[PDB]
This record gives structure tokens, C-alpha cells and sequence, in this order.
């Protein structure tokens, strides 16, 4: 007659999954609160079905690389299975090259078989928009879309689909293939790490390698981070790693060229302001 | 030296209208587009010209092919693409274009990264488009002089004047942006036969839609939520990138999220579960400005 939401929250073990996500995803509170929130709606809409009032679950995760897309998607498959929306809470992750066949006619079995594997859980199409390439001739992508779109409509109660990738490309993909928008019930946005967070990471990375930055070099990175995030294909922590790898190289070539004579652990463990500002990022790319 | 015409001497327009399946396509458009008279009526008039021109060809009067490309302008969620599907069909039943398919395309489908990569991308898309119609969503993004889309426009333009009995092109997007595009790129005006302007739905119409949307999912509004939504619609409609029915769904969606979270925070029956309170709508950034 009336329902207890907290009981179902504690009953499903959905709380456990949300803890498992805060423990397994390095502080991206913004996204985590959005997953907390959707978990609430998923909970309520479950209780609504229970008191006698056919869902819709497909979703889209958009943002840059290294923003938690997959590791959230995994926890989502779990959560979904916990709240009885899915039979076996398991995540089949797949690119476009897992769905489109090279030879004519050999796409529809391949897409169908991936879907056979996916049944009872979640399919995760990474950079889905690459299914639609009328740019390429002899690309049979249009057909994998047809089948995808078909399952999301009809054969629903055994599958949840997650499209993922860059937001700009996802939006364009919807333009050309509409009828996806009315099949995605959750448009989740994954933003980057804040500057202070990106700096903390860069800090820890150098701690684990045994390197220190000079105070002046620290502010160089901060200048760097802020610039980089605004340039194309920003990969968050991979972009940091990549900047440090390059800084380490430049430092090694400072010390080898400077060749003043013998040098101690400080000089060798130190990344200087020179090593970061030499980056093309400060020039424009 | 003799000249003898072997064309028929008269033609019945309605008999042709009905017999070619052109009448049915317009009726499908009426089924498939939620009441948008002005555009449906504007389309009908374009369909009359197509009919009469085809009539003129049958009587053996057509000199060249008519110019029959067009430009659909307006906000998202106003029928543009679904009207395009129909134009394709109608142009097909009137045998203006070979096969009735429509190829839908964005800036990214035509403009690549590294140098010299653009022309073959566009040319392939155009190849797949021949025989039918090409829909270019936000076609103005091809031209960003601030990056090799300039070449795509030039191929696009050359094709529109030259081979008319293969491809029909429908450009689409926001009116003001599409206007400046034509400014910055003359020659497109010469080619476009029809400017079809798509208007928004009314506050009343959108409220109807939101109403049915709730009913399907068995949600009810409190009197104060009714008040708030009406207010919301009125504000949201003068804010950037208004998407009619779509942005109504998103607004109810975001209300459904806010409502769910409200309960879970602060035992409940089917009424308390299916109800949306004022707060769940009023929380939207649409009231604070954004």
C-alpha cells in the first residue's frame, strides 16, 4: 500500500555500490553526486512499478577521456542489477570495430552476436558516433545502427545501452540519426578534474617517481594545466602524465647540456621552471 | 523541314496529384507532424509548384529542370528533418529525383582535420546522396574563417548549379546564423528555390504536450507545479537553443530527478510517489537566469 524507500536502498545493496564508487573513483565529487541522484530516481521508479504504476533505461555518458566514464558505467551495471532492472549485472564494453563487418552482409550477424553476449546486462558503446560513417564508402555502419535502434525500441527488458564519448560529436550524431534522443532517458555529463585536483595528481606522480618541482616550476604547471584543458583532446590525468614525461626529458637534457660538473641528488630530483615553459602549449599547442 | 509535337494536349492536375501518390505524402506529413499548420500549408504551396512544373514537363514545355533546392530555418524540434523526409518522398513520387532516400549530415561529416582531407570526404557523401536528397544540419558551420571547410562549400556549390537531376540539397538551422552564412557566401541564394521558415509551438501547445507526457508515465502535478511550469515555458522559450517539445521533456526529466531526490531525502503511497511539487520545477536555473 505504502512503500519504504530507505528499506529498498538498504535492501538492494545499492548503497554498497555507491560506496564502492567513491572508493574506486579518485575524487570527482560532481559526477558522484549526479550518480547518487540518478540512483535515487532509479530507486523511486522501481517502487512505482512495485505499487503498479515498463521503464526506459538507456543512457549517454559524455565528456573527455579520463573523467570516469567506464568505471562509473561498471558500477551502474552493478546498481541496475541490484535494483532488479537487469538479470545479470555485467558490462559488455565495445567499440565500433566490434559491430561493423568488413564484408557486405557480415555486419548484422556480428552486431546480433555482440547483443547476444550483452543480454541480461549492459552494453557500453564507446564513441558510438563512429558507427555512422557515410564519409567512408564500403562502411556498413548504417545497418548496425538500424539494429541498435531496433533493440532499444522493442526488445527492451533484457538490455541497457550506454553510448559514450565527446559531447560535441554525440550531439552531431543525434542530428543525423534522430530517434536516439527519445531512447536515452539519462544524459549524464562527465566534466574534467578541477585545476587544484589536476595539480594534486601531478604532485603525487612526481612523488612516486622521486622528483620535486621548484616553487617557480609549480606555478608553471598551474599555468600549463589551465591552458591545456582548453586545447583539444584533453585527457585529464593522461595529459598530466604526458606533460611530466616530457618535462622529465627536458630536465635530463638541461642537466646534460649544462654539464657544470658533478651534481647531487637535489639537482637530479628537480624539475625546474625551464622544463615546463619550453612546452609548445605556451606558444599555442 | 517539319516540327510535330507528340505531347498530350491537356492535363488534369488533380488526377495527376492523386494518381502519382503526391497527395498521400502530404497526408502522411499531416499524420506525422503534431499540428504545425503554417509550415504544412507553406509546404502544400511548394508541392503545388512542383506539381504544376511536372505538369508543364509532361505537356513538353519544360526548358531546363527547375531549381528545387531549399532552406529550412528555425529552432530545434520544429519538424525540419521530418518535413525533409517528406520532401524526398514527394520529389520522388513526382519523379523529380531518382530514388526517394534522404542522407542526413553535419559539419563533421564533410570537414576533416589535416590538409587535403576535405574534398574526398564531401565527394563521397555527395556520391551516396545522388539520386536522392541531402540534409545538411547547421550548414553554416562549414564556414569558420577562425579549418578547410571552405573547399566543401565550393564543391557543394558547383554541384547545386550543375547536376540538378541527381541531387537535391536542403540546408537547415537557426535563421540568424543561416542568414549571415548566405551573406558570407553568396551564390547559395541564387540556387535556393524555397525558404521555409519553421515557427515554435505556443505556450498552450507545449503545456498540452507536457500534460500528456506526464499522463503516460502516470505523474500528477500540484496546482503550484502547474503554475510553475507555465512560468518556466514562458522563460525557457526566450532562452538560447530552445528545442520546443524536446526541451519540455528535458525539463520534466530534470523535474523527475529533483522530485525523486526530494522524497528519498525528507512510508509513502502511490500519490506521494507520482506527484511533482513546485520546488521540483522552481529549482531550475531558468528562474535564476541561466
Amino acid at each position: 500500500t505504502s512503500i519504504d524507500l530507505r528499506a529498498e536502498y538498504e535492501g538492494s545493496g545499492a548503497k554498497e555500490v555507491l560506496e564502492e564508487l567513491d572508493r574506486e573513483l579518485i575524487g570527482l565529487k560532481p559526477v558522484k553526486d549526479r550518480i547518487r541522484e540518478t540512483a535515487a530516481l532509479l530507486l523511486v521508479e522501481r517502487a512505482r512499478q512495485k505499487l503498479g504504476l515498463t521503464p526506459t533505461l538507456h543512457m549517454s555518458f559524455t565528456g573527455n577521456p579520463g573523467t570516469g566514464k567506464t568505471t562509473v558505467a561498471l558500477k551502474m551495471a552493478g546498481l541496475l542489477h541490484r535494483l532488479g532492472y537487469v538479470r545479470k549485472g555485467h558490462l559488455v564494453s565495445v567499440t565500433r570495430d566490434d559491430l561493423v563487418g568488413q564484408y557486405i552482409g557480415h555486419t548484422a550477424p556480428k552486431t546480433k552476436e555482440v547483443l547476444k553476449r550483452a543480454m541480461g546486462g549492459v552494453l557500453f558503446i564507446d564513441e558510438a558516433y563512429y558507427l555512422y560513417r557515410p564519409d567512408n564508402e564500403r562502411d556498413y555502419g548504417q545497418e548496425a545502427i538500424e539494429i541498435l535502434l531496433q533493440v532499444m525500441e522493442n526488445n527492451r527488458d533484457d538490455l541497457v545501452v550506454i553510448l559514450a564519448g565527446y559531447a560535441d560529436r554525440m550531439e552531431n550524431f543525434f542530428q543525423s540519426n534522430p530517434g536516439f534522443r527519445s531512447r536515452i532517458a539519462h544524459h549524464i555529463e562527465f566534466p574534467d578534474y578541477s585545476d587544484e585536483e589536476l595539480f594534486e595528481i601531478a604532485g603525487h606522480m612526481l612523488d612516486d617517481q622521486n622528483y620535486q618541482m621548484t616553487p617557480e616550476a609549480e606555478t608553471a604547471l598551474r599555468a600549463y594545466i589551465g591552458l591545456r584543458r582548453n586545447q583539444p583532446h584533453f585527457a585529464n590525468a593522461r595529459s598530466i602524465r604526458n606533460a611530466l614525461d616530457r618535462a622529465r626529458l627536458r630536465q635530463a637534457n638541461r642537466l646534460f647540456t649544462a654539464s657544470s660538473g658533478p651534481l647531487d641528488a637535489r639537482a637530479l630530483s628537480t624539475i625546474a621552471e625551464e622544463d615546463i615553459r619550453a612546452s609548445r602549449v605556451f606558444k599555442g599547442g
